[PDB]
């Protein structure tokens, strides 16, 4: 699935447990940290929620959907 | 704040900026592995809320409070 503007830009990634889920959302954290730029992040067995929105926009902006492209290049496909 | 039946157990635990709620995600997340239950954490700048509760049971069961005790701990107050 690809991400959709929920205002939030989310997408959810699957996982066959916990521990992988942690380790996505850990990375999606670190990118967070170089960018200056957090989402809320939703970690549970198997899968890993993912929302980015600016607050002071009260929606998507430009930011937002560079961070879904940087953490969708996480994975490597 | 202490838990609360919200049908989950439900805590929310502040911190000074996102790193550090991430890292306390990770301690929860090693807990929830070694006791074989997991919650529904959600991670995001300064808070981690943590959801405890028992699919089958479709509530709160004495595994869920057990564990919301164990997450306390891990704050050594």
């Amino acid at each position: 699935m690809d991400w959709e503007e929920r205002k939030r830009l989310v997408k959810t990634f699957a996982f066959p447990n916990f521990r992988e889920a942690l380790d996505f959302a850990n990375r999606v954290g670190a990118l967070a940290e170089r960018e200056n730029h957090h989402p809320r992040l939703t970690v549970e067995w198997g899968r890993v929620t993912v929302e980015w929105w600016t607050h002071s926009a009260g929606g998507v902006t430009e930011k937002d959907r560079e961070m879904a492209r940087l953490t969708d290049a996480l994975l490597q496909r």
